[PDB]
């Protein structure tokens, strides 16, 4: 059985390419090529990034989400762990401990969530929770 490896300087440029006031991209993801986890798809709305969670996937995200009550808005990141509901058990488990390997690239959010549940990623839901 294979250990999970991270391409670190691949997933590393991905994360702070949302970070970035330069970058028109608030999502990345990060997705197991075999059993190394690498950069997948990215974009500039966050409707494409739900398309990307099907229940057959497990990927971890990296967003940057626009916030706030007054005049002067603020983003807030989020770290979010997706586990599709069909993954495998074994796979499901791994993905779920895999997280604090990411968390060494993804250093710094808000919030992060460990959804299964394809309605908790609208981004009402994430929002509302951001705010607690």
């Amino acid at each position: 059985s294979m250990a999970t490896k991270i391409d670190k300087e691949a997933c590393r440029a991905a994360y702070n390419l949302v970070r970035d006031d330069g970058s028109a991209v608030i999502w990345v993801t990060f997705k197991y090529d075999g059993s190394t986890i690498v950069p997948g798809e990215q974009g500039a709305e966050y409707q494409h990034f739900i398309q990307q969670c099907t229940d057959d996937v497990r990927l971890f995200a990296f967003v940057r989400f626009t916030t706030g009550d007054a005049m002067s808005k603020r983003s807030k990141f989020a770290l979010i762990t997706w586990i599709g509901e069909n993954v495998s058990g074994l796979q499901r488990a791994k993905t779920g401990t895999d997280k604090t390997l990411v968390k060494e690239v993804v250093q710094n959010f808000a919030k992060e969530f460990v959804i299964s549940d394809r309605k908790e990623l609208e981004e009402d839901f994430i929002k509302s929770e951001l705010k607690k």
